């Protein structure tokens, strides 16, 4: 298991763009578009992102090439971000994949959010750490993906994604 094996499982892999779990228009493994409710306009954001005429469809190495950018703007959303990187760094390799998780989900503002939360994590009180991530909009519209990614901060396992 590993980053990319990790937020496949989590986002999936649709070729045509499909509306994700807050109603936005995605494709591919995750790859948000825009939030305008306009079509076209997320047809137009598609067609800049892949560099040709799509109409709303694409190919699965077109999807694995946005999903490498992406998790590669995770990452680099962490490591410039001053709430970020002192956690992350103070992480093992598979908290840091957690991490990264949430950060490709949200966005790296809103995980810099998570004061509380961050602290316990620099802190290594795992359980605590847990109890407090699950306290958020994010657990509550999607419960079975943060139980995921909570229980990967909690363990420093891949249980939850065997």
């Amino acid at each position: 298991m590993n980053i990319f094996e990790m937020l496949r499982i989590d986002e999936g892999l649709r070729l045509k763009i499909y509306k994700d779990t807050e109603g936005y228009y995605t494709i591919g493994i995750g790859h948000l578009l825009t939030k305008s409710p306009s079509l076209n306009a997320a047809k137009s954001e598609l067609d800049k992102a892949i560099g040709r005429n799509t109409n709303g469809v694409i190919t699965k190495d077109e999807a694995e090439k946005l999903f490498n950018q992406d998790v590669d703007a995770a990452v680099r959303g962490i490591l410039r971000n001053a709430k970020l990187k002192p956690v992350f760094d103070s992480l093992d390799a598979v908290r840091r994949a957690a991490l990264i998780n949430m950060v490709f989900q949200m966005g790296e503002t809103g995980v810099a959010g998570f004061t509380n939360s961050l602290r316990m994590l620099q802190q290594k009180r795992w359980d605590e750490a847990a109890v407090n991530l699950a306290k958020s909009r994010w657990y509550n519209q999607t419960p079975n993906r943060a139980k995921r990614v909570i229980t990967t901060f909690r363990t420093g396992t891949w249980d939850a994604y065997k």
